[PDB]
């Protein structure tokens, strides 16, 4: 049939249910010498007749499966969920991190799609980032799930950039620096400036300081939409724009072309896909989680000419780039003045 | 050293996680429901204009929210301007028999109960339900102060309910049956196929308030008004009246083990001599437990109202407790659904 592939796609149960089983750490305890339900209850501190009804689900949809009679053992897919797991899966549907935790937004995507506007505050009382700011907790939680991949996540991007007559690079709003660290290390006779928010620029400098780098890289606290603290041959804007509506958007980029030297460039590093080329999974799955915690969204290349222009920039490039950690495909936007 | 742009390696299992532990998909797929997205597209809506203009959304919000439909398979592009149901799409159709777009409707009793979901740990942590402390009462009591998603709760449940009752009601012999009480029965479809097929009982439906005025147009309206009463009460109470069959369709899956043995205790008082208690509803072996098609009745259960669907071995012990004993039970199958429904028929310890 395919009223049960709508029942699937329409089913709230499987995804809490995957949240839930990340959030008390079920796999990783599994794993540790939990062999029984019972064990398996006492260490993730649950009812052992719910936590049964909890993975009748988990096997259902084939993230666990049983070995010996009433003994569950993760499948390659639960295997994912192992803490130490690179693509670090099991945070990313952790409640109590700060992007499973945002996903509630989506609980009224209705409010969303009939106002545009961004459905977070009327859940958690602030708008995203500052109630990041007010509480460390998930400060933290949200900068080591986007940098959870940084030793490597930027390295494609650098090495598809040329850095010959790149003297000075601005990171702006560069996370925990890795970007920056990435082209150090692609390109010796650079140094760079990371702009970031209060939280983030601590944890940046001491990440920059352990890879041996802060001597070529500092980080500076701020705001983007104040004049920006230094000049620079290319400003990077890496997961940033998205973040904004459009208007904000090109604010960012004009304060950028007035920190841009003579011949510099502005590199975006985001997604966008032709219009035609839009209605995936992936594009999709972005742009409305930009909607609906942020009032952001992804943008097509026609519409990137529009914000470039409002901002005194042509688009000047675009290759699509593969994540090396995770399911997904960026683009790499180069923008040069009009 | 150089640098090569490898995908990761188990890249097949990581879109398979990801794409269980989405959430924004199951959202994307209600709020269609709810804004009739797909009846106000077989009703002449071509653009995204005018779909906005129906649906009461922005044109630009809508437009990514269709964009996700079209990756999904709801939705396809026939044109470059509209917008079109797939097969599976069609299923949104308000018409549609299987009901799926009242089912996923966030404005209806059940797909806003699911948001229950969203504090799913809590209930494995406590096994209590996480409906109270979203929408500030217990699920039928938020019901009661709220009409319209008490209507929209039993019009769900009474769906097909001039066809789903015809075969437990043939699951009893009526012959030694003067008086049948049906505890909680719906809008009265149970009652009505017993009338039907044993023109010489007469019976009572009891539920709640609102329930009880849907449950009699509908008696009404079948022809039945003169055989079969209604009567608005609490089953945790002394029972209207006593009699020689008393029926607990899809009722005690609401509650707790304390609860069902409270309700199931008001069935055997009520209950003539030689009578007995007809449970309609699941009697799943444990071992055929792992499916999709138990875990969502028995989880709604567990984070609407603490409730569960009750495997074969634990009804002897809820009965016992009750002072009933199973006598047997009786096998509903149907080419529907994988699973069978169960009559279970219930008569004093001694
Ligand atoms: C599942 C795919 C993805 O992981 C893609 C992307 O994450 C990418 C880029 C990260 N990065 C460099 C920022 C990192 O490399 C990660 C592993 O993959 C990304 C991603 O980039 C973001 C989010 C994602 O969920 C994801 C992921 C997703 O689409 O889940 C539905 C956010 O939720 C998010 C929330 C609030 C503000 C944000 O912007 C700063 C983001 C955000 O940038
Ligand atoms: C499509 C599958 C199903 O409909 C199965 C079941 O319905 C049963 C009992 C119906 N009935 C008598 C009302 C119907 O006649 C048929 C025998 O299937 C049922 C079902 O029985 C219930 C719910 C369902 O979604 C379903 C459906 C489902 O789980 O969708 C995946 C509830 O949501 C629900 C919510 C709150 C309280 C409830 O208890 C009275 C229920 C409930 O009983
Ligand atoms: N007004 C503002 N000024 C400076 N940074 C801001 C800002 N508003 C948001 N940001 C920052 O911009 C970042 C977006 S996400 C991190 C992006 C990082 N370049 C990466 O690709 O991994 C956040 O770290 C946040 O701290
Ligand atoms: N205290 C109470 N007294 C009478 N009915 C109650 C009740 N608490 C819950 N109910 C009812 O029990 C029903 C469970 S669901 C509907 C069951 C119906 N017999 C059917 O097979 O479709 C709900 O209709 C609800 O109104």
């Amino acid at each position: 049939d395919a009223l049960r592939t709508l029942i699937r796609l329409g089913s709230l149960h499987t995804p809490m249910v995957v949240r839930t089983a990340a959030t008390l750490r079920l796999v990783d305890h599994i794993l540790a010498g939990a062999r029984t339900v019972k064990a398996l209850a006492a260490r993730t501190d649950t009812r052992p007749e719910a936590l049964l009804r909890l993975i009748r689900h988990l096997v259902a949809i084939g993230l666990l499966e049983e070995d010996a009679p009433g003994e569950f053992v993760p499948t390659e897919v639960g295997e994912l969920l192992a803490d130490d797991h690179p693509a670090a899966q099991r945070a990313w549907h952790d409640l109590t991190q700060a992007v499973a935790r945002a996903d509630i937004s989506f609980t009224r995507l209705p409010d969303a799609i009939r106002t545009g506007r961004p459905t977070y505050e009327s859940i958690y009382g602030k708008p995203f980032y500052e109630d990041l700011a007010g509480r460390p907790d998930l400060r933290a939680s949200f900068d080591s799930l986007l940098a959870c991949d940084q030793d490597v996540a930027f390295d494609a991007p650098a090495a598809a950039y040329d850095w010959t007559n790149v003297r000075h690079v601005l990171d702006v709003g560069g996370g925990k620096g890795g970007f920056a660290a990435a082209i150090a290390r692609r390109a010796p006779h650079v140094s760079a400036t990371v702009l970031e928010m209060a939280g983030t620029v601590d944890t940046a400098r001491s990440y920059l300081k352990d890879e041996g780098l802060s001597d070529r890289v500092d980080v500076v606290e701020g705001d983007f939409f104040e004049p920006l603290p230094r000049k620079a041959d290319a400003i990077i804007l890496s997961f940033v724009l998205l973040n904004w509506p459009d208007h904000d958007a090109v604010r960012i980029l004009t304060r950028c072309a007035e920190a841009l030297e003579p011949g510099g460039r502005i590199l975006i590093h985001e997604r966008d896909d032709l219009h035609e080329n839009s209605f995936n999974e992936q594009f999709t799955e972005l742009d409305l989680r930009m909607l609906v915690f942020l009032g952001g969204a992804l943008r097509t290349r026609e519409k990137w000419d529009g914000l470039a222009a409002s901002a005194g920039l042509v688009v000047e490039e675009v290759r699509q780039l593969p994540s090396p950690t995770i399911p997904y495909d960026l683009s790499l936007l180069v923008l040069a003045p009009a």
